[PDB]
């Protein structure tokens, strides 16, 4: 399967890195459940128009609750204490690891996150329906072939990388029509909002870059080095879980910051 269940087979897991990952998974699907209460709760401070943005972001809240709490399950479900060697390891009559939860909750998310920006900024020269379109259609393409990609994680190491290099061109598309849409953007609104708007180029441009990141994290100490162990699958888990917080919730916190400062007119 993947580079977890292979360490969970053919290593196992110490108590740290097992605890550890079981923590930091449930922060991630906790701190979704206080973003879902905080754009429910503020809808109201930012006129109708754009209000479209919150419920888009409590959608985004819905969706991640729900299965990054099932992959935390299925984490913390997936291994057995072995109290001879003192580390867990997967188990046989277990589901296994499987970190298709997070790949459906990216499938969802990415339109309705691409999609969310176009309700407070308003374009110029672009059309709404050409960015929405691009962005809907790359954002989908960049997720499936980086589900792809993923069957190969343990096994072809270099159909994982083609696959990969593959979703990343999407991903490039994607950041292209984003930074025309922040420029067209930033036109004719106060100063004030032109800085909101370039904080949240900065972070969607750090979070989203985060998310590759953490694909390659385990081979990034090469095909037998440090991060190749316990210590990869740790880290892939801490920065999935910063790039869950970033993309999802502060994005949203950020744009609605925006609209309240549009509404100063
Ligand atoms: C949770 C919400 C969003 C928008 C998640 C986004 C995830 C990514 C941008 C993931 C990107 C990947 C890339 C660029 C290439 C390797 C495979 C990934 C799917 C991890
Ligand atoms: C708007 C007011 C912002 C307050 C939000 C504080 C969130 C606290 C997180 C849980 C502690
Ligand atoms: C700009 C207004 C103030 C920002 C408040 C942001 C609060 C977001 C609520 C989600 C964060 C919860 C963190 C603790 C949960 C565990
Ligand atoms: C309007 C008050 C702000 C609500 C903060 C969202 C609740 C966070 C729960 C933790
Ligand atoms: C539209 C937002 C709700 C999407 C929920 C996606 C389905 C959750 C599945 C959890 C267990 C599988
Ligand atoms: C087109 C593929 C996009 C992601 C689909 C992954 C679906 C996995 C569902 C979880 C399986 C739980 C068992
Ligand atoms: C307005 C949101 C349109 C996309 C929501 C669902 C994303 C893909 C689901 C499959
Ligand atoms: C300048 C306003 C703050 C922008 C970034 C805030 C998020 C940093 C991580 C918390
Ligand atoms: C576009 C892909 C970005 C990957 C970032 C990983 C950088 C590794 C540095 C070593
Ligand atoms: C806006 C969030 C910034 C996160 C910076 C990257 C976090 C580094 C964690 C690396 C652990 C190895
Ligand atoms: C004007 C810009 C102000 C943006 C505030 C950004 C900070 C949002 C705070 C939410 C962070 C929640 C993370 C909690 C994880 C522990």
């Amino acid at each position: 399967a993947n580079f977890e269940n292979f360490i969970g087979a053919t290593e196992g897991f110490s108590e740290i890195a097992y605890q550890f990952t079981s923590h930091i998974l449930t922060l991630g699907y906790a701190v979704m459940l206080a973003g879902l209460l905080y754009f429910i709760l503020t809808i109201k401070n930012v006129d109708k128009k754009f209000q479209m943005s919150n419920i888009l972001s409590a959608v985004v809240m819905v969706s991640a609750f729900l299965l990054l709490y099932a992959q935390a399950q299925n984490w913390t479900s997936s291994f057995t204490f072995n109290e001879e060697v003192g580390r867990y390891f997967l188990d046989p009559s277990g589901d296994l690891f499987n970190n298709g939860y997070r790949y459906l909750n990216w499938l969802i998310d990415v339109p309705m996150l691409l999609f969310q920006i176009l309700f407070v900024v308003s374009l110029t020269t672009s059309k709404f329906s050409s960015v929405r379109n691009q962005f809907w259609f790359s954002g989908a393409m960049m997720i499936i072939t980086g589900y792809i990609g993923q069957f190969y994680e343990v096994s072809n190491l270099t159909a994982f990388l083609v696959w990969g290099a593959i979703s990343s061109a999407f991903f490039f598309h994607i950041l292209w029509v984003m930074k025309k849409v922040i420029n067209e953007g930033k036109e004719g609104i106060s100063p004030a909002g032109q800085k909101i708007l370039s904080n949240i180029w900065i972070l969607f441009l750090i979070s989203w870059t985060l998310y590759p990141g953490a694909y390659l994290m385990p081979y990034l100490t090469g095909v037998d080095g440090f991060l190749y162990s316990e210590d990869g699958v740790m880290a892939r888990q801490l920065v999935y879980t910063i790039a869950d917080v970033s993309s999802k919730v502060i994005y949203g916190v950020l744009l609605g910051n925006l609209a309240i400062t549009l509404s100063k007119n």
